[PDB]
C-alpha cells in the first residue's frame, strides 16, 4: 500500500545565449599591407645601383 502527496515542477526562463572566449591572438604580422600601396605604386627606381648610361 502507498499514498504520499508527492508533486514537484519546473519553471525558468530561456531563450538563447551564445557564449564564446579564449581564442589564440596571432603574433608577428596581421594587418594589410596599405602603406605598401602607396609607397609602392609611387617611385619607379628606388635606391638603385649606379645610373642609365656611361662614358667612354
Amino acid at each position: 500500500g502507498g499514498k504520499w502527496s508527492k508533486s514537484s515542477v519546473v519553471g525558468w526562463p530561456a531563450v538563447r545565449e551564445r557564449m564564446r572566449r579564449a581564442e589564440p591572438a596571432a603574433d608577428g604580422v596581421g594587418a594589410a599591407s596599405r602603406d605598401l600601396e602607396k609607397h609602392g605604386a609611387i617611385t619607379s627606381s628606388n635606391t638603385a645601383a649606379n645610373n642609365a648610361a656611361c662614358a667612354w
